[PDB]
């Protein structure tokens, strides 16, 4: 019940109370580990309600408070009358780091407490929501020194009054079917490319063409919005060694902003809170660019290297990758916008994990997400054996709003 | 209950009813998932359904069950316990319980090997001196000259637990490892603590960087005995490196035959304490692990140093661009000299036509993305993409506690 975890590369154990806190349930079982599984009313929402406002008032040591049992007795009133509560300012920021710090396949968490919050739970409208995001866009892009940023639309009611992003992130690129069989853009996004299509945005039918925003207001329908380019910071990829490099075309945005997910505090639904970091190098260079069913460049990059593609024994593959996430970071920090290497990123969050476990007690972590798509065991991750748990306040998945939405 | 996986590569989607065969436990909870842990005498009154489970399983295979002869066996063993304490094993249930294991053993990516392994029937050996001989023919045998060929050598099982047999060495062919007054490690620093166990127990140590081990054999639960396997026997790769001239001039080489000695066989509930099996390298465990690790030759800096990369900054990537030459270095040379062995490319996409083959014929495929997922370039790689279900079968490979920690000594 007292669990320990080990890194094997240093042989420092580590013991793991919080996982005791734990709540809601893994997929595992007893008999059959899913650890590689991507997607495994006012009776509910009181003791949510009572757990959060519980680490919230321990968090500001003053747990057992009058402060405390009046906020408690509060409410619990409110929901009472109101079959729902709402979040004091502190509360909701609080909750916003917390989800994050929660977060266990998230490699970046030692920035966890250093979040802007942005409270959008004003907003109406979808134009309104617009507003909001372009500040958070502007604002979070800092002209490249990056700073992490959430902002948090008017929380779940009915379901049927919904503030959602329909868009799996504020800043993508399009995907379009040809008539060739193939695609040109970014596969990933070829059935969202099309409702936008069919929603009325006009493409420009190109290879990295920035998606419109999707932009869902009280359970309303969707509207279109162009992201002004000017706030839309790209960075062209060359390589430093590569001078044909540059010729291969290609380039990515600057700022990861996730625009999907589900945020949930105290028993709380916030379908709509688009956050954002900066990038660590291999989530472009190795997944963006090289993944089969993305930009799959490795092929046309190893001809450029003129490299021996008739064996995989040459490692070609191999060698490519490097030499594309090397152009990456290069790039990104000759332009001086925010990244962070896989090496520099795991190994910090080596000393978070340290942290976490002697000032919380814990750390959950999901290996199999935090270990780096290439070169896994030279970072100090893949011999740190993790524990992985689900904590609140958290982020989720929601289904995407199309299979939902009652037009 | 059934259970679905899915490739997220190719949409390809599978549907596990394998698992429902599955008795042991996994460490995790639907409250935890310990899916990264390394490491998460027995009485006549748990044996016999353990006996049934297997003969049952067996008997299907051959596609016998429900016949006289699976019946009377059953009989067989059940007298045999009852009056015994224990049973033995028919050849041929030894080398259907052999395959099995290995066909189970989630963590083990080159399984579409399984139905070939050559099984070594060693129950009849007595002595330490008997253990070498055996394993000196194990050797010779799987090596074949460089065209590697799987085997397993099987000595008889544990009785009280008083007398048991084990290798203990972790593999049978491994480099030495010396701690140095400095602090500093001569050899591999993986092997120190069991090398200055052969030391203490009389082996002369040379004390260079890649001094085979001598094999150290303990029988019938009797102190263990040092031997050397003849150096003829030990089949080594010099690594250079196709177009770096100098990376010879690092003086690495390592040998050809990856054969695991410290694991415990499980079949039917019996206990088979010693089971070197081998099968052949693939490349990444060489290149990646056993060079690149920092706990063990930790190479990387000095390749580094002599491709002059800028090793000033990480972002320069100065290290995965070293791990990727020596990895084809390794490739390169094994290759050369006409050695088996498999990089990871081919390794994983052999993998997932098994993991495919073993769905459709066998309702599923235990495995262990953690481990099957290669050390180097994971997403570049099927098996990053593939969805797995982990979850454990017998019979099976299991883990067991060092000997030197667990020997009674008898002087
Ligand atoms: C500031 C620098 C940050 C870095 C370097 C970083 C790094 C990463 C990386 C590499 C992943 C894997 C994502 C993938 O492979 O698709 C991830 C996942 C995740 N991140 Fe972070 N992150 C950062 C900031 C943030 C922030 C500000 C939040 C929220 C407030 C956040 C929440 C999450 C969540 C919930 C996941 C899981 C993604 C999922 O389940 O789909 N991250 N992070
Ligand atoms: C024929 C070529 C083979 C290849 C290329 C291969 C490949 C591998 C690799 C790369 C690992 C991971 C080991 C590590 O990283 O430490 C592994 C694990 C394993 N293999 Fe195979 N293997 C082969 C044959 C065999 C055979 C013949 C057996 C047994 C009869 C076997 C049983 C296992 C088991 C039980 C593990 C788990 C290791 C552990 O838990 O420590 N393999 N294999
Ligand atoms: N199909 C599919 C499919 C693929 C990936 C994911 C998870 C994607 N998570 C992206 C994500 C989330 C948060 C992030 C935070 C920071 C950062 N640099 N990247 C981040 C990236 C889900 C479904
Ligand atoms: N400390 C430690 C520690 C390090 C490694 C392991 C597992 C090692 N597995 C080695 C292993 C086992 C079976 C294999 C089969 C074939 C092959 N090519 N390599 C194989 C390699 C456990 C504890
Ligand atoms: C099948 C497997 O779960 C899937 O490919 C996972 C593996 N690990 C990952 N890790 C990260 N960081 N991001 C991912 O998308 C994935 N995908
Ligand atoms: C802590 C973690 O489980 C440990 O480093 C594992 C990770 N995956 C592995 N995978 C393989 N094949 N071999 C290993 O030794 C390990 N080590
Ligand atoms: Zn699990």
């Amino acid at each position: 019940r007292f669990l320990k975890v080990k890194n094997w590369e240093t042989d420092v154990v580590l013991t793991d109370t919080l996982h005791l806190k734990s709540t809601l349930e893994t997929g595992c079982t007893e008999h059959i580990c899913m650890g590689s599984i991507m997607l495994p009313t006012k009776d509910q929402l009181f003791p949510l309600a009572k757990e959060f406002l519980d680490q919230y008032y321990s968090s500001i040591k003053r747990f057992g408070s009058k402060a405390h049992m009046d906020r408690l007795e509060e409410v619990n009133k409110e929901i009472e009358s109101t079959s729902t509560y709402q979040l004091k300012d502190t509360e909701l920021i609080y909750g916003a780091k917390h989800a994050w710090r929660n977060a266990s396949r998230c490699v970046g968490r030692i920035q966890w407490s250093k979040l802007q919050v942005f409270d959008a739970r004003d907003c109406t409208t979808a134009h309104g929501m617009f507003n909001y995001i372009c500040n958070h866009v502007k604002y979070a892009t800092n002209k490249g020194n990056l700073r992490s940023a959430i902002t948090i639309f008017p929380q779940r009611t009915d379901g049927k009054h919904d503030f959602r992003v329909w868009n799996s992130q504020l800043i993508r690129y399009a995907g379009y079917k040809q008539p060739d069989g193939s695609t040109l853009g970014d596969p990933a996004n070829v059935q969202f490319t099309e409702i936008c299509i069919q929603q009325g945005w006009k493409a420009p039918r190109g290879r990295f063409d920035v998606l419109p925003l999707l932009l869902q207001a009280n359970g309303n329908d969707p509207e279109l919005f162009q992201i002004p380019p000017e706030l839309v910071l790209e960075v062209p990829i060359r390589h430093p060694k590569f001078d044909w490099f540059k010729d291969l075309g290609l380039k990515w945005y600057g700022l990861p902003a996730v625009s999907n997910m589900l945020l949930e505090i105290g028993g709380l639904e916030f379908s709509a809170c688009p956050f954002s970091g900066w990038y660590m190098g291999t989530e472009i260079g190795v997944r963006d660019y090289c993944d089969n069913s993305r930009y799959n460049i490795l092929e046309e990059v190893a001809k450029k290297m003129d490299l021996d593609m008739r064996k995989t024994s040459s490692l070609w593959k191999d060698q490519a990758l490097v030499e594309i996430n090397i152009a990456v970071l290069y790039s990104f920090q000759s332009d001086k916008v925010t990244i962070v290497d896989h090496h520099s990123a795991t190994e910090s969050f080596i000393k978070h994990m340290e942290n976490e476990y002697r000032c919380r007690g814990g750390c959950p972590a999901d290996w199999v997400w935090i270990v780096p798509p290439m070169s896994g065991s030279i970072t100090p991750v893949f011999h740190q054996e993790m524990l992985n748990y689900r904590l609140t306040p958290s982020f989720e998945y929601q289904p995407d709003p199309w299979n939902t939405h009652v037009w």
